[PDB]
């Protein structure tokens, strides 16, 4: 299992513009197009991202291309962030994926705000971090996903993604 497989499970794959859990226009593997309610705006964003007139639909290869760019951006966001980098460097490879998963979903800024959980992760207090992470809007709005991620941080194994 790796970060790509993990996010593919959490985000799924859709080749036509759809709305994410928050009601935002998205496509491919969780690639947010815009927070604007305008489908037209979303369509334009899509064409700009892909480099052709898509009319709202893309190929699997295109979805995969966007996906690689998105994972790259998440990782780079972590590496550039002063609060994130030290935690990320302190974690084993599996747990690191859980952190990348969060950034992909909520953005660098969003995750950097989880101050207390970040400190607990850096201290390797797994059970305590898990409880703290669960006291969030994040956990309450997307509980199944949050549970998989939190379990990953808690155990350092891929168990939560096994049998999916
Ligand atoms: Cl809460
Ligand atoms: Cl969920």
């Amino acid at each position: 299992m790796n970060i790509f497989e993990m996010l593919r499970i959490d985000e799924g794959l859709r080749l036509k513009i759809y709305k994410d859990t928050e009601g935002y226009y998205t496509i491919g593997i969780g690639h947010l197009l815009t927070k604007s309610p305008s489908l037209n705006a979303a369509k334009s964003e899509l064409d700009k991202a892909i480099g052709r007139n898509c009319n709202g639909v893309i190929t699997k290869d295109e979805a995969e291309k966007l996906f690689n760019q998105d994972v790259d951006a998440a990782v780079r966001g972590i590496l550039r962030n002063a609060k994130l980098k030290p935690v990320y460097d302190s974690l084993d490879a599996v747990r690191g994926c859980a952190l990348i998963n969060m950034v992909f979903q909520m953005g660098e800024t969003g995750v950097a705000g989880f101050t207390n959980s970040l400190r607990m992760l850096q201290q390797k207090r797994w059970d305590e971090a898990a409880v703290n992470l669960a006291k969030s809007r994040w956990y309450n709005q997307t509980p199944n996903r949050a549970k998989r991620v939190i379990t990953t941080f808690r155990t350092g194994t891929w168990d939560a993604y096994k049998n999916l």
